[PDB]
């Protein structure tokens, strides 16, 4: 349970910014698996996605500010096995996916796609590979802090992001006045603590009643659940590559989870049976997770968005997998080398 | 009709600032002190009182806050509140003067960081901003615009006055600390957020046991989760004051509180609905009402304040008497909800 912090740029000048392509044909596809992408390559894709959106120019940002934004980022984040930079490299991704395949100049303003995207950077920020309900437990300096608010983990991630933004040569921002500063402070927060599972699933019927009567782009409101589901959409979206990407992450996840449900094991506390390597049958919890969590945030995408039908169908597809695959997996837990290649 | 309840704009300046801040002294001998009833301020002089307040705490000066951005945004924050018969703006004056008195009786400056002190004082400014005279049940009941923008998170209406708070502030000419830092000024928001969202009583509930832990093993100025925790206890005691006042305080309070809280349950069964027993003028029975929300509520709250700071015993002491006149009254009163006129004068 021990995951360390690398610490407390000429490359990236030289030629950080590439056309797209040179990094992929395949990078603007929802069939693209950016955990593909070698991790000393992924700043460089982080500013390339920038400036194919064009973000770089509309918004006159310093280039060796992002850079060293970017830099500050991937540092910011710790070495579990899942909750690490490429996790959030990865979901940053997914974001600029969503906006080359999805037609979001259309629902949303150029400044709340540009802030989804900074926060899918930011939002993990500093985790410790230990969910909301262990802070607490643990009587730790961030529930101590946050647990009274609600969504620990959340508002320290918002927090390490302002952090960045205040290191000397990296506020990307600076030249902002101060009310459009200000308006990214505030998306930033918004989406970050949209993250949250149980913020998802407080907001859950709202997004169904949004679906239903249909996207206004007028409704401020129906611009906040919409950046709230985008976020969440990218924040799950290794469902939606593969199967193999698909039992990496459970392996990934499980690996980290059962870590936690060690720790609390050895605090002489019972954990919950989804962390514990001697209750959890992973096909079964994949199977619930997929088809409460994953399958209805991908069904209200493609229902306000149709061209993100494949998405959900892959989802559903790998969620199938799991069943067909259990026949094969007999034990709790992982198996002695952590490894999923079996199946 | 009686919940009908009016904004007098929308969401008298050159004459605050012709003569001057005035010296709380010049305002009242009695000012500063835990006998001066607020209320008692004719409400014409309450602009001038909160900036008499401000510069006694020499924040004006410490934060060369500009005078005229102060009296304006004075001006709209007294605007920004409904007239329901209790949360209206002389309640939020009042709220806001029992917070300069915890700053001139208990030296709050030995436990508290400038800016917090000065954060809760503007946030018990805000703190009921727009009020429609109903709880956050109503919002959710009469599924409110409030309801619809904040009821998953809890705290519909505390969310509200915080976001009228920021409207305020982002108004032109009313951002009183739009010179600070950009760390400065975002602690500002922060603490505000989190004052005004201690207000509602189920936050209070939630962190009731960390109150009673925090008085229990003493107070440390070098612990960030006791300031916040001493900032939710200090402004609910603001919200409460005109429980520490004389008896003649506590009864008309209770005449405001429950003209208002009748209104909801009147409004609620012509909707269709049964209201909680509380809001209910044929089943509420005030004085056993009034008994257990100060056993429960209040006297807990002065009571972790008197544990803290010694100097706030008399303020214990006067919710316990005021109590104590409840019971005598439980003796002496035989109706359910107010009388026919109104009034609780025939105590
Ligand atoms: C950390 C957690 C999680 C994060 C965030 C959200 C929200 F944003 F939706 F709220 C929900 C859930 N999480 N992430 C994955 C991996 C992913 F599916 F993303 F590939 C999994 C998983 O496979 N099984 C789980 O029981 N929990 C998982
Ligand atoms: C609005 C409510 C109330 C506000 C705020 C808080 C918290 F901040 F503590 F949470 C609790 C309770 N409130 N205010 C009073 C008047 C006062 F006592 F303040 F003089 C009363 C009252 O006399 N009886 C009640 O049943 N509720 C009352
Ligand atoms: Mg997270
Ligand atoms: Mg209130
Ligand atoms: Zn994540
Ligand atoms: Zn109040």
């Amino acid at each position: 349970s021990l995951y360390k912090k690398a610490g407390f740029y000429t490359k990236l000048l030289h030629d950080g910014i590439q056309p797209v392509a040179a990094i992929d044909s395949n990078f603007a596809s929802f069939t693209y698996t950016p955990r593909s992408l070698p991790e000393d390559d992924t700043s460089m894709a982080i500013l390339s996605m920038l400036q194919d959106m064009n973000f770089i120019n509309n918004y006159k940002i310093d280039c060796p500010t992002l850079a060293r934004f970017c830099l500050m980022v991937k540092k910011g984040y710790r070495d579990p096995p899942y909750h690490n930079w490429m996790h959030a490299f990865s979901v940053s991704h997914f974001c600029y996916l969503l906006y080359k395949n999805l037609e979001l100049t259309n629902y949303l303003e150029d400044i709340e796609i540009f802030a989804l995207f900074i926060s899918c950077m930011c939002h993990d920020l500093d985790h410790r590979g230990t969910n909301n309900s262990f802070q607490v437990a643990s009587k730790s300096v961030l529930a101590a802090l946050y647990s009274s608010e609600g969504s620990v983990m959340e508002r320290h991630h918002f927090a390490q992001a302002i952090a960045i933004l205040n290191t000397h040569g990296c506020n990307i921002f600076d030249h902002f006045s101060r009310k459009d500063y200000q308006r990214m402070l505030d998306l930033m927060r918004d989406i970050i603590l949209a993250t949250d599972l149980a913020h998802h699933l407080r907001i859950f019927k709202d997004l169904q009643k949004m679906a239903e009567v249909g996207y206004d782009r007028n409704n401020k409101q129906h611009h906040r659940l919409l950046l709230c589901l985008l976020m969440t959409s990218c924040d799950l979206s290794d469902q939606t590559k593969g199967w193999k990407t698909t039992r990496k992450i459970a392996e990934l996840i499980y690996k980290e989870f059962f870590s936690q449900g060690d720790l609390e094991k050895a605090m002489g506390n019972r954990p919950m049976e989804m962390m514990d390597r001697e209750k959890a049958y992973i096909p079964e919890l994949q199977i619930s997770f997929m088809e409460h969590i994953a399958m209805p945030i991908y069904k209200l995408l493609q229902d306000l968005f149709p061209k993100a039908a494949e998405l959900y169908e892959r989802v559903a597809s790998n969620r199938e997998h799991w069943t067909k695959v259990s026949h094969k997996f007999t034990i709790r837990g992982l198996p002695s080398n952590n490894s999923l290649d079996f199946l």
